[PDB]
């Protein structure tokens, strides 16, 4: 069973998502993360291609868990009487982006460009797999410090991607768009672009731009740090009040600020090693 298959290490974190432990797969010593989610806390349920009743998180992870290393991979899952247990791949050494920014402050634009580009590629992979993350933020991004590779985590607030309106949301409010705050309605892709604007501002300024609902609704972007005109333009574009005024992923990646990105290994060599 699960208990014999894995060696439990220390608690890595706990919160809205559940409890996550560091671990080692006993068969090949592979580093893993063991996530426990209480059944009473799971509101969104779904079913696998076979038809087993599992949390939506398990459905979304299976849809995205393949060769591409931009999303944390689900290795296995187990059902207990009062919880679900998820075995996830664990990079080592690792640091989440929230802890990274907290320790190092506002990122150099070359570093933010590499990081932002990788997040964009990871989000495009999710969308191509029919998955909408809904909680893109610094806390949900892991940095593989040796490879300079970023990984999206926590699909616990996610949904299947659709072209119709979403009227439910349980992600982070300070990353949520003005249409959600005002009307309790949003479309997947344009809401994801708004959260990406919040994230990019956070990378280059060291903090999020808005705290209160009134600020999100006004959408006036003030720069507290020295930021290039091209970067400011891209941020202000992602943070357009009207969802239809926001750039597509293609327009973000073709933006002049996004040109000449470093490879992840070059990123680790210059900024992480
Ligand atoms: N948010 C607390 C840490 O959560 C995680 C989740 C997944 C992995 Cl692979 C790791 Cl290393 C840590």
């Amino acid at each position: 069973p699960l208990e014999s298959q894995y060696q439990v290490g220390p608690l890595l974190g706990s919160g809205g998502f559940g409890s996550v432990y560091s671990g080692i797969r006993v068969s090949d010593n592979l580093p893993v993360a063991i996530k426990h989610v209480e059944k009473d806390r799971i509101s969104d349920w779904g079913e696998l291609p076979n038809g087993t009743r599992v949390p939506m998180e398990v459905v979304l992870l299976k849809k995205v868990s393949s060769g591409f290393s931009g999303v944390i991979r689900l290795l296995d899952w187990f059902e207990r009487p009062d919880s679900f247990v998820l075995i996830l791949e664990r990079p080592e050494p690792v640091q989440d982006l929230f802890d990274f920014i907290t320790e190092r402050g506002a990122l150099q634009e070359e570093l933010a460009r590499s990081f932002f580009w990788q997040v964009l590629e990871a989000v495009r992979h999710c969308h191509n797999c029919g998955v909408l993350h809904r909680d893109i933020k610094d806390e949900n991004i892991l940095i593989d410090l040796n490879r300079g590779e970023l990984k999206l985590i926590d699909f616990g607030s996610g949904a299947l991607l659709k072209d119709t309106v979403y009227t439910d949301f349980d992600g982070t409010r300070v990353y949520s768009p003005p249409e959600w705050i005002r009307y309790h309605r949003y479309h997947g892709r344009s809401a994801a672009v708004w959260s990406l604007g919040i994230l990019l501002y956070d990378m280059v300024c060291g903090d999020i731009p808005f705290e209160h609902d009134e600020e999100i609704i006004r959408g006036q972007v003030f720069f507290r740090q020295r930021v290039s005109s091209e970067c400011q333009h891209l941020i202000r574009w992602c943070l357009a009040l009207r969802p239809s005024d926001r750039p597509t992923f293609e327009e973000i990646q073709n933006h002049p600020w996004m040109q000449d990105v470093l490879l992840p290994q070059e990123t680790a060599e210059i900024h992480l090693h």
